């Protein structure tokens, strides 16, 4: 027992997993447990040697964002072990792990319920790669919100969650529709890919256009227009990944396997931030 | 030999400080060498249990951003100890351990001419606690590059580097003094406290206005006046700290004890983006 987790995670320049890693080391230090931070640059090979090096080390644990398929037999070397992997964000296979992911779904639903309040008559939701799963359960949440409302919304999906792809696919758009009035963006860089355009364009970001988005950022409350934001719940996200790691570490027997969901907050910033 | 190394850094919030972290990391993974983060969340009491728990887990070296004074008698314990700390950021004692640093003098003299080189007639700088080591070096550079230069820069300064803090003073000093032409800010916290009332003021960010800041943030690129903003080369630190721990671990003498300072990127943003 050298009362230590490891933490395999892709970097920690992303400030969603830095902000968890920030909230996680703070609450194991706490409890008198060092993180054991090994990143895995988010490649299944690079990630199975951080695995391998982690357990090398003694770790008592591990708390992975996987970059593998969960289903690959990778991880299914200890579906029965007393050894504890914990998953985070990207689950790990339903039925020997427990997995603490957001709640994309529910998250799109209510980020979409708000901004369809706005008074826009062409609402555009620009999103990317419609066949992963996060992809998905976002598009089913904001049709869910949208069905009996009596507008149209064209929907637009750039083939990668890139900045420079989403300014590429939106100017071209722009030629054959005009400018939205209502905005969805399933990330912040698809958010500044339409900025860049808009910007480009215009010569100066709208104060006339309802923005919603997921990702946050408090700079948007410079922005002269409404807009809408959602972000996970950082502290509450470590909270549990690490409760659930000490319930199977200490309690006789191990909490349930399969998936735990938290909700994003909603932010209101640009002018409803004033 | 645990082939590891403590690093102990106020938090994981600090976008410079975990971005180094990152950078850190996925240098000693790649040499074979596991870091261990400890938070001191800038706290000397903190911070002194810290080194205390890394030195319990037998680490190899430790990395250390002390909240200490320079010379504290905490770190004596191993002014002539064959162990390795080595000081980022804020040094320790300049004779017995290395220190990786800015180069804060330079850095603002170079940002300094760059906004000199902007026609504007009336130039402010902002600043935040005039006696601190790090806010001297600053003003002193700055001087250095606008001695000569026929025109009047008022300085004003905040008593602390917070954002409302900027805000409150800025207000104030508007009532004496004219909207200026120039401006010079020694952190991004401060600048964003001018922002504050420039939006407040005028209901909209300017676009007339030549800006200097130390820390970067892309988002600065979006703003339509001409922005110049200077930032750690995180990389590059990494790298050095991280050679001068191998070096002392491997080489039969120790690296010369002192300072080395890594001059910071100079980085065109808002209007000078495009």
């Amino acid at each position: 027992r050298t009362r230590s987790i490891g933490l395999v995670i892709p970097d920690l320049e992303n400030t969603s997993y830095t902000r968890i890693a920030n909230y996680l080391e703070r609450q194991a230090r706490q409890r008198g447990y060092q993180l054991l931070i090994a990143c895995s640059e988010d490649q299944p090979d690079n990630e199975m040697r951080c695995i391998e090096h982690l357990l090398q080390r003694q770790v008592d644990a591990i708390i992975v964002s996987t970059s593998l398929p969960p289903e690959h037999p990778f991880y299914q070397r200890w579906a029965n072990d007393p050894f504890p992997i914990v998953a985070l964000d990207r689950a790990l296979d339903r039925e020997h792990f427990t997995s603490v992911v957001g709640a994309d779904q529910d998250d799109a639903e209510m980020l979409a319920e708000e901004l369809r309040k706005f008074p826009a008559e062409t609402v555009l939701y620009l999103g990317a790669l419609p066949e992963l799963s996060v992809s998905f359960l976002r598009e089913q949440g904001f049709r869910t919100a949208w069905k009996d409302d009596p507008r149209e919304v064209h929907f637009l999906y750039a083939n990668s969650y890139e900045r420079e792809a989403a300014a590429q696919l939106f100017e071209k758009w722009l030629e054959t529709h005009p400018m939205p009035q209502a905005l969805f963006t399933t990330s912040f860089a698809l958010l500044q890919g339409v900025m860049d355009v808009t910007l480009r364009r215009d010569g100066k970001l709208p104060s006339d256009l309802a923005i919603a988005t997921f990702g946050d950022n408090e700079l948007l409350d410079f922005l002269q227009c409404p807009v809408l934001a959602v972000a996970q719940r950082h502290r509450d996200v470590a909270e549990r990944v690490l409760e659930i790691v000490l319930a199977s570490l200490d309690e006789p027997r191990k909490p349930k396997p399969g998936l735990t969901r938290i909700k994003r907050n909603l932010y209101r910033r640009g002018v409803l931030s004033r």
